[PDB]
């Protein structure tokens, strides 16, 4: 029931990464209703500046995967957050 | 392998909804390393801001469903896209 299973449902995922992932899945449905489409290169752009700026991640980082299908388009998008808190001082 | 067939892998859904729907999946997933959280209220905010503004929704429809577990967090959420282009001039 829980999509946490069928995400991660690939046996266990032992092993500490010693990092940090953000795996963005958005699906977009629209009926023949409407028209001008212009919504999938809106967020992602939204979360290219915002993950930037908000997080500290590369470009050279950014995985981008766009899926178009008739009236249904997907956008799979996968951030590797990189690690350098260094100490305090 | 498609997800677009698990996310609408459940028979034909047919009948025009005349109207846009978005469902934005968020998977985080952080290792121990690193502290200071911060990342979940983040793009939902951004989300929420971004729409009201590139897209027509009101904060009364918005749907939000958190869920957070360990080390990791996954945050549901699902927009209605009104209808309202109205003909021109």
């Amino acid at each position: 029931m829980s999509l946490i299973e069928l995400l991660f449902g690939r046996k266990q995922k032992t092993a500490t990464v010693a990092r940090d992932r953000l795996q963005i899945i958005i699906a977009q449905e629209r009926a023949q209703e409407g028209q001008t489409p212009d919504y999938l290169p809106t967020l992602r752009k939204a979360l290219m500046e915002v993950l930037s700026k908000y997080v500290n991640v590369s470009l050279d980082n950014i995985r981008i995967s766009q899926e178009k299908q008739d009236g249904m388009d997907v956008l799979e998008l996968n951030i590797t957050l990189p690690e350098q808190k260094k100490v305090l001082e």
